[PDB]
């Protein structure tokens, strides 16, 4: 079962690191902006989402994803590490909040545990 | 319906503080040891589990939980915060890994987002 995974982040380096790591779990699509992702009206099982994006914030895209597909697992991945930012992420409907720099092995495990559901 | 949350930790203060923060979500039952938790034949939607216990390791308990009631959401709550301990947690079947000291408001959000599933 090769699931559909999406990675949204304006940082080229994050898209490469995350995609090449989650690739073993299935098909991975990478987007540089919220618009690139939104214009790709494909349904994904998991979405690794940056918070500080050039157009739409990660909180808004997360809410939009939940509005459309509540079953979607949304993992916010961001440099924002303060408690206030973590609370805002979950408030937006995020299923997880991971800070950068991150451990790719840990991100893999987090995604895997959701797919098993 | 009634959501049920178990809290297993040898630290009395963790049981009191967590239980008081989570009571708003549903019924919360506390346990000072793994043995006491394991001998309770009831089901829980979420189990907040300590790793360093007097009798068992939270990893061991987490494994048996998944081998008996895999539908249960298990959140490890421990002072162990290094990557290896985090990975061992997920390898043991954990659904989340929170480190002490923690923000009770964030743990609440983490518990709630599982209960909404
Ligand atoms: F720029 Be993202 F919020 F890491
Ligand atoms: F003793 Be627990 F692992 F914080
Ligand atoms: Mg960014
Ligand atoms: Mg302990």
């Amino acid at each position: 079962m090769m699931w559909k995974i999406a990675v949204v982040d304006d940082d080229k380096n994050i898209l490469k690191k995350v995609s090449e790591k989650l690739q073993q779990l299935g098909r991975v699509k990478t987007f540089l902006t919220g618009e690139d992702f939104l214009n790709d009206e494909e349904a994904f099982h998991v979405v690794v989402l940056d918070v500080m994006l050039p157009d739409y914030s990660g909180y808004e895209i997360c809410r939009m994803i939940k509005e459309t597909r509540p079953e979607t697992w949304v993992i916010l991945l961001t440099l924002l590490s303060d408690d206030e930012s973590v609370l805002k992420g979950f408030e937006a409907g995020a299923d997880d909040y991971v800070t950068k720099p991150f451990n790719p092995e840990i991100l893999l495990a987090r995604v895997k545990r959701f797919l098993e559901r």
